[PDB]
């Protein structure tokens, strides 16, 4: 295939195990930290675990325009 | 200049802004979460700004292939 390309693929397998997988440990730890004032105030545990849900969209929409 | 170069920039600002504008909200708001059960366990609060300083490393060494 006669073309030249470097830089059009391996960015949507290599950003999510290459960002997330690091990102993804310190919801765990925190998971529990939250956990505990989760109940004076499961508030905070919540306010984690969603800016999580957030962070699987800014990688979605960030990696729209690595393609 | 004769060239032909539409990848080899607007990646170091466009990154900052780009993602941090939006996962520097989220440690505010656990700032005063964690600053709650800071007192009943400070651990857990430092347990965040850290993740977050961790947080600018990997964005420089993430970037460092992005030029």
């Amino acid at each position: 295939m006669a073309a030249g390309v470097k830089q059009l693929a391996d960015d949507r397998t290599l950003l999510m195990a290459g960002v997330s997988h690091d990102l993804r440990t310190p919801l765990t730890r925190i998971r529990l930290a939250t956990e505990m004032m989760s109940e004076q105030d499961g508030y905070l545990a919540e306010s984690i675990n969603k800016d999580i849900e957030e962070c699987n969209a800014i990688i979605e929409q960030f990696i729209d325009y690595l393609r």
